[PDB]
């Protein structure tokens, strides 16, 4: 009755093992994880504390394919599949999907102890935008960042960008070889050129200020691009490695935060600080709560994180609008109408009030927002096990909770016929979003307690949006101005671009070209041009 003998093969085996020609070893090496992998699947679908996990065959990489190109497509197999909670491998990771309103509140309104968003996030946004800030820092330093930023997005605040915002557009459709309406009366634009475009000359006039626009006339402009570039999903992944890529983001960071301080410092010293911008506002209210101030270098890279994602979530979105609308003459129609309106003939400046006025331009902004939602997944990593209400499932430490109210966005149970642009579906009620009941304060202002509503562009709980009125301010200036001014229709045979959702937010696949036409042949915009 001898079983070491047994224990002696084993010993065996294992020389045996290590002593196989190379050509049987790395083919091991590859069959042993795969096989184990689906071992492991099998033996996981056992358990009833887990969500449904998705079936993959690929070891590490999961489902990342599908979900990197399609998913909202992989949401809804999953959804028919397994109902509203299931997991999915992804590049190590295992993501744990919540879908519709329940899903919100799970994750967005989850217990700061529960789970993490900086945990989830600063390895991409830390190298782009600089340390001690949004997520290279606690949730309590990230909460009073939002709220002195908060400070400089007030309704006085808006009311003095307005017409700062529409000079820039005047100035973008004189001078822009996209445009240069004083020598043309119609061209071909691809709109992925001129949204960004228009978007930083306009984000920096107001939110920077004149200084840090005069800069974009150089090639400093090109900094800006090659910090663009390291805003990538492929840094989620491979945030570090040596290639040149990797160098002049560095390096713009740098550049750009060093001509951030240079603004700051020369305004202290001249005392040149006053109420016209973010700048001045962060020299004034950027002491938190337990007596630390933040430094310059802090300051300038809070003005980079905020400036850089309003510039893709803006840009995606007025590309967006200017697609839908393309196709839609009856809705220019429509809100042109409302421009002759609310601005007497055009006989009125356009200023912050009189865009409160116009329900029609902001319902066109909310249904936009409805069909292309510009993050489509919102993550946070699972610090704590996490019990699943009404189910049995848990949620362990270490695992990501995933949230899209994107995908909600597109459900017809919510949104009758989800994948028409309606923006009449909006009538009586053309606010940017309001909170149905009760309100909290996470540090930044009251917001909504309830983060249920099906339609969520700005997210809720303590990572809330708090640029959505400037969002509102210049999208609604910028196409107040467009409509105004152009008629727009698609070449032949040309219709709303499908998403590209491989990128970091959800813009359209380019190229996607509009032809536009003065409204007016003969208008000139005047001021100074080389
Ligand atoms: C159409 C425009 C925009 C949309 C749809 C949008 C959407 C969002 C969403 C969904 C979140 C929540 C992120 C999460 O829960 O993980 C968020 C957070 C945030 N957004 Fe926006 N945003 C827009 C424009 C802007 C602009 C223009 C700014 C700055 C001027 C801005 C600054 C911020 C900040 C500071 C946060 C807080 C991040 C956090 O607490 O984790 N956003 N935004
Ligand atoms: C972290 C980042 C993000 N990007 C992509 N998928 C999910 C995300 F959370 C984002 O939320 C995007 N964003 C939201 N409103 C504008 N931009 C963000 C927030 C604050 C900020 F200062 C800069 C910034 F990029």
């Amino acid at each position: 009755s001898i079983v070491g003998e047994a224990l002696e093969y084993v010993n065996i085996g294992l020389s045996h093992f290590l002593a196989l020609p190379l050509a049987q070893r790395i083919s091991l090496i590859i069959i042993i994880p795969f096989i184990y992998n689906i071992v492991w699947q099998l033996l996981y679908s056992l358990r009833k504390d887990r969500p449904p996990l998705v079936f993959y065959w690929i070891p590490w990489v999961g489902s990342a394919v599908v979900y990197g190109m399609k998913p909202y497509e992989f949401f809804e197999e999953c959804q028919k599949k397994y109902g509203d909670i299931f997991s999915f491998v992804l590049l190590g990771r295992v993501m744990t999907v919540y879908l519709g309103p329940k899903g919100h509140e799970f994750v967005f309104n989850a217990k700061l102890a529960d789970v993490s968003a900086e945990a989830a996030y600063a390895h991409l946004t830390t190298p782009v935008f600089g340390k001690g800030v949004i997520f290279d820092c606690p949730n309590s330093r990230l909460m009073e960042q939002k709220k002195f930023v908060k400070g400089a997005l007030t309704k006085e605040a808006f009311k003095s960008y307005v017409p700062l915002i529409a000079e820039e557009v005047y100035k973008y459709f004189r001078d822009s070889k996209n445009f240069r309406l004083n020598e043309r009366t119609t061209g071909t634009i691809d709109v992925m050129v001129t949204q960004p475009e228009m978007t930083i000359f306009t984000a920096s006039r107001s939110l920077l200020g004149k200084e840090m626009r005069a800069k974009l006339d150089t090639d400093f402009a090109y900094l800006y691009s090659d910090l663009d570039k390291g805003f990538t999903p492929i840094n989620f992944v491979f945030p570090n490695l040596p290639l040149e890529h990797y160098r002049k983001r560095d390096h713009a960071q740098k550049a750009i935060s060093g001509t951030y301080m240079s603004l700051i410092k020369e305004r202290r010293k001249n005392n040149d600080i006053q109420d016209r911008d973010l700048i001045d506002s962060l020299m004034k209210n950027s002491t938190y709560k337990d007596g630390v101030k933040m430094t310059d270098q802090e300051i300038a890279n809070l003005l980079i994180g905020v400036l850089m994602g309003g510039q893709h979530t803006s840009a995606a979105t007025s590309a967006w609008i200017l697609l839908h609308l393309a196709e839609r003459p009856d809705v220019q129609q429509e809100l042109y109408e409302e421009q002759m309106r609310v601005l007497d003939g055009g006989k009125k400046e356009l200023t912050y009030d009189l865009l409160q006025e116009m329900p029609l331009l902001n319902q066109t902004i909310k249904e936009t927002l409805r069909m292309h939602h510009p993050l489509h997944s919102l993550f946070r990593k699972v610090m704590k096990d996490m019990h699943v209400p009404n189910t049995s499932y848990v949620i362990p430490a270490g695992y990501h909770v995933l949230v899209s109210p994107g995908y909600t966005h597109l459900r017809d149970e919510y949104f009758p016929n989800a994948h028409q642009f309606n923006i009449h579906r909006w009538n009586n009620d053309s606010a940017s979003s309001y909170s149905v009941g009760e309100e909290v304060d996470y540090g930044f202002g009251a917001i909504s307690k309830g983060v249920s509503s099906p339609y969520l562009p700005f997210g809720g709980g303590r990572h809330r949006c708090i640029g959505e009125h400037f969002a509102y301010c210049q999208l609604g200036v910028l196409m107040s101005i467009f409509i105004r001014t152009l008629k727009w229709h698609y070449p032949e045979g040309k219709t709303v671009p499908p998403p590209d959702f491989t990128s970091m937010v959800t813009l359209p696949t380019g190229p996607a070209k509009i032809i536009w036409e003065k409204r007016n042949p003969e208008q000139k915009i005047g001021g100074r041009h080389h």
